[PDB]
């Protein structure tokens, strides 16, 4: 999945995992579906991927959407996981993640 970066059973794993309402951690799931470890060529290639506005940032509202990126029928983030995520990302303060923020959050 994702260009080949990411197995299937990594994924379904890491889906498992946060199925629950507020069990979702950034964190937790960047390890456990493997992106962590990944080089930042393929960490950038799971944002683009991911990001679906052509400007090529993550507003809180998408991240909503973040689970469903990876299986269609994944439940949204709720709005405390989105907060949590986009605060942790958004290192410079603009309200998005960027592919900068994306891949210094994945890697730190
Ligand atoms: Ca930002």
């Amino acid at each position: 999945a994702f260009a080949g970066v990411l197995n299937d059973a990594d994924i379904a794993a890491a889906l498992e995992a946060c199925k629950a309402a507020d069990s979702f951690n950034h964190k937790a799931f960047f390890a456990k579906v493997g992106l962590t470890s990944k080089s930042a060529d393929d960490v950038k290639k799971a944002f683009a991927i991911i990001a679906q506005d052509k400007s090529g940032f993550i507003e809180e509202d998408e991240l909503k959407l973040f689970l469903q990126n990876f299986k269609a029928d994944a439940r949204a983030l709720t709005d405390g996981e989105t907060k949590t995520f986009l605060k942790a990302g958004d290192s410079d303060g603009d309200g998005k993640i960027g592919v900068d923020d994306w891949t210094a959050l994945v890697k730190a």
